[PDB]
Order: C-alpha cells, then structure tokens, then sequence
C-alpha cells in the first residue's frame, strides 16, 4: 500500500513519512521472524518424518533379506539380491544425505537469519527508540519554558541540541541497518531455496546414474524371470500329465509289502502291523514294527524310541490264532512275555510269520 | 532343475506309507508356513514404509508450503518470484513422482507377495487338506478292515474293497500334494525375484523424472547462482557508500540544528512543510506538535503520514501573519484568517523567521 521512504533525507526531515515507513518496517520483520520460525518447525517436521521414513525403508530391505535367506541357496537368486539390495540401500543412503543438506541450509541460511542476523536490526530499533523518546521530552520542555525569566530555556536549547544530534545518527544507524536485512532476507532465502534444489540434483543424480549402471542387469533378469516362468509352467504341465497316467494304470490300492531284506547285523523287515494292548483295555492299534538286531520293535512316529516288545527273536515262537475274534492275527511267544500281532491282509500275514520265522535262525 | 523342499520326498516311502514319508511331509509344512511367516512379516513392514513415506511426503509439501509463506513477505521482486516459482514447482515434482514412488510399490507388494500368501497357496493348502482326509479315510478303512469278524466273509469282501479304494486315493492325494509343493518352490523363487526386480524399476523411474527435470533446471540454477553472488557484491559496495555517507553526515554536518522546514515538490507550486507546535484555538492549553504544509494557497497540518490534511488557513489571499516577542512561550507567531485564528510555536528562533517570512512570501506569492 504505501512505499517504505528510508532515504537520509527523509530521516534528517523527520516526516510523518519517515515516521510511517519505520513503522511498516516494523510491521514486515514481525511477520519475517514469525514466519522463519514456522519455516523451522515444519523443516524439524521434515526432518522427523524422513528420517523415520527412511528407518523403515531400511527394515524394509531387510525384510526382503530375510525372506529370500528361505530354501537352498540359490545362485541367480542370491545375485539379484546381490545386486538391487546394495542398490535399494544406497538410495536410502543418498537420501539420508539429502536430509543432512536439507538441514545443514536450514541452519546456515534460515535459522541465523533469526537469530544473529536480525542482531543489528534490533539494537538499532532499540536504540532509536530510545532516541524518540527523549527527542520528544527534549521539545517539549523547550517549548514549554516561559521566557519571562530564562536560564533554564538556555538550557533546554542546549539540551534539545544533544537530543536532535542524538536522535538524527540513531535513525541513520537504523535506516542502515534496515537496508542492510532488506538485502539479507532477500540473498538469503533465494540462496536457501537454490541449496535445497542443488542437494536434490546431487541426489537424483547419484540415484539415476547408479540404476543405470543396472541397466543391462535389469534386461537381462527379466528376460531370464520371463523364461523360467514359463519352462517352469511346461514342466507343471509334463508332471501333471505323468500323475495322471500313474494313477489311471500303475498305482492301484493294494496293501504295501514290507520286503525282506538281509541288513547288516541280520534280517530286516519294516512295516505297519496291529497291536494288543498289554493293559486291560486290550485295546488294538496300528503301529510301525520293525524286526532288527533279534528283535521286534514298534514306533508310532519316525524318531520315536523304540518300544521293544521281544527281547531276543531266537528265543520265542510264532503261531496263528485259529482262536482270536478279529482275522489275519498272530502272536509271537516269548519265555515270560507274549505279544499279540495282526496283519492287513492274509497275504501280509504269510509275509510276516515267516519274516519272523527266519529272523529265529541263527 | 533341483530338489529342495522336494529333496527329501521319496517315492517309494510314500507307497510304503512309512513314518519317515510322514515326517518328509511335515518337514515340507514347517518350511511353507515359515515362509508364510516371513512373507507376513514383509507385508506389515511395508505398511510401516507406506505408512512412514506419505507422512513424510506430507510434511514435505507442508515445508514448501512454508517456503512460499516466507518468501511472499516484504516488498514484492520478480527475481525472488521466479525463483520460487521454479523451485516450489520443482520441490512439489519430487513429491508428486515420490508419491507414485510409493504406489508402485505398494502395487508390487500387493501382486507379488500379499497375493503369494492369500492365493497363492491356496493349491497348496487345499492338497495339503485332501491329503491329510486322504489319510483319515486310510486309517478308518483299515481299524475297519481290522475289525471286521472271522466268518464274514461278505464284510470281509466290503472292507477290503473299501481299503482298496481308501489306499489309491491316499496315493492319489500324495502325487496332487507333491505337485503343488513343487509348485510352490517355483513360486517362492520367482515371484520375490520379479518383486525385487519391480521395485529396482520403480526406483529408476522414479530417479529418472527427478533427474531429468533438474537438469532442465541446470542453466537457470547456475545462472542464479552467478546473479546471487553479484546481488551480495553490490549490496556490500552500496552498504560501504551509506557508512561513508552517515560518517560524512555526523562529522561535515550539524552542530545539533533543528530539521529547517523542507520546501520540495510541484503540486501547485512548490510547497512547504516541517513540524510546529499548535495551541488549540479556544483556551485548551494545549501545545500539540503537528506536521504544518503550505500547500495550494493554504496553511494544513497532520499528525500522521495518513491523516486526512485539516485545513488552518483555506486561502492565503485572506490571512495575516504576526511576530509574537510578548507572549509567554518563547517562538510564537499567530495566522488569522476569516474563519480560523490559529497561535503556532516554532522551535528556535531561526524557525520562527523562517516560517513567518515563509508565509508572508506566500502571501504576497499568491497574489500573482
């Protein structure tokens, strides 16, 4: 609205102008410092929330790590994290460096501009107002002197003159001072807002001139994904086609045959048997019997301990059970202990007795 | 090709139905669902880089949006607009290709790993279940074979067929599982690498706009640049010039004079103004100092630069002027006019002869 008028002549004139263009000075370096400290909270604003940002991008990779660390090791696998996992982390690490300069203008430019570069300003505000206030005491007190006895008016022009010279170089200092900040804010900002566009160019540089080093990888891995997936989808295709063949003419649903085999320490039979109870329930279940070493062992699950229910195979024998409710059993008749066995068909019964009618040579 | 979670499966200890076949399978299901685990686990970390990136996007743009705040104070210079216009254009870009940045791999993640871990293993879990009630019917049809009575030959026909057809099911079921974990071990290697390698190709975009418009920007960067530290250089020279000047002004100059009333400017001649003292003109008592002008054949004063001009003397033609060396205040001298009488008070006695002839010589001026 109005024009700031600051020139040494207006200042040696003492207007109303100049008096209103210090004022409207006034008004503008409030609102600067007010608006350079926002400008401070929403730059810590920033800051926070990249470097968090950044943290778990960094977790992020990771992650990524720790997903592909899963199954064997795996070459080409192992070469692509190689290669994009180092590149995802140097981007993350060129940021954080965008971050830093982010800050570091922030500091340089804008927050000593509040702080000790407003210095001069504000001491020569003070000191002016000062000068304003006693200028204005010094006439009207020569004013107000009667001349009809004076001494006093003597002195009050004497003092009104300390006053004026006073007043006239603290609103000179402040005119300069004013011009001074004028020039400031304007370098200052414009050099602030040039350093951040220069850290973003630094960074989008690193990043764009490393990824395209990668370039070729990149090609190449995708052409390569491209292929296994579908060499991948044609092999899926072939063992689909297989199982069906296998089930429609090879696999049928007869009994396994547990064969006998000659181990190292003796006959060897594994296999899938019923088995009594030694407890009053007598309660039959199914379990993995093995004939090793002379003996005849059980389990439910692979790497159970053994229950051994025959101490020594070439102390016992085997007979049918002509006289037991339920079809295809056995039992295997040992000094004290007995053991009552049945198989799953009559074919697996045969099998077994004389599996354990062999393993009673010696 | 290779075995890995299909190393240990063997064939021939899944006809057997063996313990260790058993064992081979559950082996294979710790594996899936820790790959679930870790799959889920990279989802929410996602979340956590989404959720962090757009609060950091969003406290950026609020950061330029602070940029223009501040710059848009004091007086106006299109050097200053043109440089925030290019740069807050710019700044806001990188935010903008940031944010698809963000989309795209939040896309990536959805396609490649959420959809792995919802659908992607459904094959998986849907023939992990036909196998597991491939296996209770198995064992159901054989405690039921088991059982069934000494001469029942009849039941004993039925059972048996019954197991029969319970034992190539549980086969059957074994190869469909089989497959899918196959399946699933191709899956697991190809679908993180083609989300790795859409990651890396959002980057590059992504680095590529960043760059591609900041170079557009080089001239005008290094040209500012120049004009910057030219602007500091002048503003050095010009603020040596005003010191020289204040230091010229306090030693040549004053020996503490008041300001002279200035006479400048040519509206309506010229004009002339500087401060007086002014009783107000009916027995107030009160010595107020205002800012006198003759201006357009009239005596005005104001207080304030804005202050609407109130008029003392309306023409000059019709006024008088009059030395005071009798009254109480030291300086005074009286302006009557038809309407107005007004008693002024100067500061010095050099003040008061200048402004009275001043006003005579307007007087007489006006008359031309």
């Amino acid at each position: 609205s109005m024009t700031v008028k600051l020139d040494f002549e207006e200042c040696l004139k003492d207007s109303p102008r100049f008096r209103a263009s210090i004022e409207l000075v006034e008004a503008e370096v409030s609102e600067l410092e007010t608006r350079l400290e926002k400008l401070l909270k929403l730059g810590t604003g920033l800051l926070e929330s990249g470097r968090h940002y950044l943290a778990a991008s960094r977790a992020f990779v990771v992650g990524i790590c720790d997903l592909a660390r899963l199954g064997p090791p795996e070459p080409m696998m192992a070469e692509c994290l190689e290669k994009f996992t180092v590149s995802l982390n140097h981007k993350l690490d060129s940021h954080a460096e965008l971050l830093d300069a982010t800050q570091h203008t922030l500091q340089q430019q804008i927050q000593t501009l509040v702080k000790e570069g407003l210095r001069g300003f504000r001491e020569a505000r003070r000191d002016f107002w000062r000068g304003a206030e006693s200028l204005e005491a010094a006439l009207t007190h020569n004013a107000e002197v009667p001349r009809r006895r004076a001494q006093e008016a003597e002195e009050a022009g004497a003092a009104l003159r300390t006053a004026r010279a006073g007043y006239r170089g603290r609103a000179l200092d402040y005119a300069l001072q004013i011009n001074v900040i004028e020039d400031k804010r304007k370098f200052d900002i414009m050099e602030f807002v040039l350093r951040l566009v220069e850290a973003q160019a630094t960074h989008f540089q690193q990043g764009h001139e490393e990824l395209s080093r990668l370039s070729q990888y990149r090609k190449e891995l995708g052409a390569q994904l491209h292929q296994l997936v579908l060499n991948s989808a044609r092999e899926k295709r072939d063992m689909e086609q297989r199982h069906v063949l296998l089930k429609q003419k090879e696999l049928g649903g007869e009994e396994p045959e547990p064969s006998l085999r000659e181990g190292p320490g003796g006959l060897v039979m594994e296999g899938h048997l019923f088995k009594r109870a030694s407890n009053a329930f007598k309660t039959w279940s199914r379990r993995w019997f093995t004939i090793q070493s002379n003996q005849l062992v059980y389990q439910k699950k692979y790497k159970d301990p053994v229950t051994v229910v025959v101490d020594d195979l070439r102390l016992c024998t085997v007979k049918l059970c002509p006289d037991s409710e339920r079809r295809f059993c056995f039992e295997v008749v040992s000094t004290s202990k007995s053991c009552l066995l049945q198989a799953d068909s009559e074919r697996l019964l045969q099998l077994w007795v004389s599996a354990v009618q062999s393993s009673i040579a010696s």
